[PDB]
């Protein structure tokens, strides 16, 4: 075995998210960080080339966790179908956890 997810980082700012996420060799590297800008609600950051791309994970009434359309019972689930699954509707993005220091 058991260990703490390597993705997880809580309240970092957004432009943390994209200072770290840049120095990242491989698309898809991301991190989930807990929103300055919407407290209570997380967002997912992603390198794709020289950019970093944010998605906020979108609830439904029942506190179920999404991006577009498929919905999980947790962040864990969200990540890990979207390892397999792009993120973007404009390029194939998955999900790959970060190298680390
Ligand atoms: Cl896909
Ligand atoms: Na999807």
């Amino acid at each position: 075995e058991m260990k703490p997810h390597p993705w997880f980082f809580g309240k970092i700012p957004r432009a943390k998210a994209e200072e770290m996420l840049s120095k990242q060799r491989h698309d898809g590297a991301f991190l989930i960080r807990e929103s300055e800008s919407a407290p209570g609600d997380f967002s997912l950051s992603v390198k794709f080339g020289n950019d970093v791309q944010h998605f906020k994970v979108l609830r439904d009434g029942a506190g179920k966790y999404f991006l577009w359309v498929v919905k999980f019972n947790s962040l864990n689930e969200l990540v890990d179908y979207h390892r397999s699954t792009s993120v973007s509707r404009n390029q194939q993005i998955f999900l790959r956890d970060i190298e680390q220091v």
